[PDB]
């Protein structure tokens, strides 16, 4: 599938034929230096945002942490927080999401940062959305 180039934020877009084992999604952009304190990459089913299989949510708050979570039928589940901020405000980033059968792995700037085990079946998620304090250069597959 062709990449989305300079998509405006907030973004959503379709992942052609859905998430698959071994699919790698790159999100390349810049964290804004002073336009808020959080951003999110969401892997979801459709365009509603009520069923987000994997919400990856860096927060430049309390010194900085990343929330990983799942929204199901409009309900957020138990957060998995990573008390490690691998981003810097104002700086470019390259995020890579590797879909595996049991989990997502998230590489930040080349290096595995977090592992999130599937809470809902992944082959059904077909949409990426991005919101918050970021500018995007591209999303590639
Ligand atoms: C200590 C503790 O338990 N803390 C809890 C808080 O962390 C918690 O905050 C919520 O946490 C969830 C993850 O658990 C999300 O980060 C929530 O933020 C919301 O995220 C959604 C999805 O990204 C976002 O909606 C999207 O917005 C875009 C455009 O911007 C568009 O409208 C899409 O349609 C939509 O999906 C939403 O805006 C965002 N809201 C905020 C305020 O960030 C986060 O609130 C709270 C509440 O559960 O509970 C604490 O106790």
């Amino acid at each position: 599938q062709a990449p989305y180039l300079s998509p405006a934020v907030p973004f959503s877009g379709t992942i052609q034929g859905g998430l698959q084992d071994g699919l790698q999604i790159t999100v390349n952009g810049t964290v804004l230096s002073s336009s808020g304190t959080r951003f999110a990459v969401n892997f979801q089913t459709g365009f509603s945002g009520n069923d987000i299989a994997f919400h990856f949510n860096p927060r430049f708050e309390d010194g900085g942490y990343v929330v990983c979570n799942t929204r199901q039928n409009g309900s957020w589940g138990p957060e998995e927080r990573k008390t490690h901020m691998p981003f810097q405000k104002g700086m470019p980033f390259d995020l890579c999401f590797l879909v595996q059968s049991s989990d997502f792995k998230v590489m930040v700037n080349g290096i595995l940062f977090v592992q999130y085990f599937h809470r809902v079946p992944f082959h059904r998620v077909d949409t990426i959305s991005v919101n918050g304090s970021v500018q995007l250069s591209y999303i590639s597959f």
